[PDB]
């Protein structure tokens, strides 16, 4: 049986407030442990990535679910995708409003529809039909995101490997601040915001969404892994190509089917945490990584 | 400088009857003629692919624009995307309504916004801003498509290389008949419905969208070329993979950076056409190709 692992991220970005680092760090910690606790029971890779991401959606320090950034209209529209590495089954939603957990809906699309990707109004209709509570549009909006929008008006994810050796990813976001209405980035798009294949590995992405789409970052990262590269080498190859070809910056987390894993980025920062073998790992800035025992 | 070449497809299909087959011919020659016309006239691969698909969008005989299949509530929902190989510039729309030419709307996304993908409500507001006409949904609904919907309950593309060596793809669709409200297929998804890259080539795909999304069919084809497989070898294996892994059928058109091209499909039939060196290649069933002179 495979030594299970979960990696998590809370979004590529620039410099982060030191005080905020503590809310983010604890955010990372709680999502990774949630993830590892679901795996602990011998739970599935899909379960673990879904659970990890639900936690980060509910945590207002991260741009997904509650605390999602605001579009040009000062409003929240969310993107999500989830993928099962066994049969490449996938679920995705784009442009969804006034709901707690985009990733759960994405999982609802994967499991309770013959499709893989629902959008905007039909995603809203699907949500209702599945008994997803509509939560007030103001409970997702925070004051710090309001001050983010005003200045400009003048993403979370997880990968897992379960005890049976399956891999999965989950990525969730409110997008980029001051985005057009109905803008869809890479997060809900298979191959871009993440990919998962048992014959290679699983990936969740973050960074400049258009650029991530343009280069199909998640799959590319795996193209390099098939071709015999280490998880690190491949991550640097893929992010380096996104920087070199289209001048976009980003980050990613990845676990291979051998359970070798890495977080690597070309944004200034990328909060990440991984749980493997009863230890929790954490980082924000490159070459600055701490490790603690995980009960 | 290179000889220009356009390849169009009219989508994967089951068996095609007598009447439909010849009508398919006419639409395909029109579109290949418009695209090639553009190419012989110093126009871009992007202009060529856009022109071809518009032709097939306007034509009620094809599943895109006028003549789109209807969703679960008798309404036309359309996806389209376009991509330029030079820089990986791209645009796309998903679940758009009440407009004749979603591919034209996809081009504006590329060239007028800083976004690559719009959906539904957002897409409509950007259409209104760009002056795209707002016709009633019914006028895109044909009589044939009314019939198939009541019967179910009980895609078009173009790739071009230009004289300047730019490659592009376009893909447009009405989706699949009786699709859930707001279901999004491969067609507006870079790497799925298509991919253009001046340094490899361009692919446009068709068939069961959910399969195409999962395997990233278009980008997968281009990967094979990158390994040194020829364009037909590339298509054979990428389509081969969609078959074994996700149980998925469809087809593609591919053009290498150097001029080579093919149409391949694992589905029953895929209407297609090509134009290069003053010749028109056309077929629907495997190896039925009529190579004729273009004046
Ligand atoms: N990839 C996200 C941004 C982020 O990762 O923060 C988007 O463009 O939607
Ligand atoms: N791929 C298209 C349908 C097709 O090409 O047959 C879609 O799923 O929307
Ligand atoms: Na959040
Ligand atoms: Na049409």
């Amino acid at each position: 049986h495979m030594n299970p692992i979960v990696v998590v991220h809370g979004g590529g970005a620039g410099p982060i407030s030191k005080d905020r680092k503590e809310r983010v760090h604890q955010g990372m910690v709680r999502a990774a442990t949630v993830g590892y606790g679901i795996l602990r029971e011998g739970g599935s890779a899909v379960d673990a990535v879904e659970g990890a991401v639900v936690a980060l959606e509910d945590d207002p320090e991260f741009n997904a679910g509650c605390g999602s950034v605001l579009n040009t209209n000062g409003e929240v529209e969310m993107d999500a995708s989830i993928m099962d590495g066994k049969d490449l089954s996938a679920g995705a939603v784009s442009a969804v409003q006034c709901i707690a957990n985009p990733i759960k809906l994405a999982r609802l699309v994967m499991e309770k529809t013959p499709h893989c990707f629902l959008t905007d109004q039909g995603a809203a209709q699907f949500a209702a039909a599945m008994g997803v509570p509509e939560i007030p549009g103001e409970k997702l909006v925070t004051e710090r995101n309001k001050k983010r929008l005003e200045k400009e008006k003048h993403t979370v994810g997880a990968v897992a490997l379960d005890c049976k050796g399956n891999v999965a990813y989950a990525t969730s976001t409110g997008g980029i601040v001051n985005k057009m209405v109905g803008r869809v980035g890479d997060s809900p798009c298979l191959g871009a915001g993440g990919y998962a294949d048992n014959d290679i590995g699983a990936v969740s992405t973050t960074g400049h969404g258009e650029s991530i789409l343009k280069v199909n970052l998640a799959r590319l990262t795996l193209f390099h892994i098939e071709q015999g590269k280490t998880v690190e080498e491949a991550a640097d190859l893929s992010l380096g190509y996104m920087k070199s070809r289209v001048k976009g910056l980003g980050g990613l987390i990845v676990v291979s089917k051998t359970g070798d894993w890495v977080a690597k980025w070309t944004s200034t920062s990328m909060p990440w945490a991984a749980a493997k073998d009863g230890k929790l790992h954490f980082g924000i800035d490159p070459d600055d990584t701490t490790i603690t025992d995980l009960p």
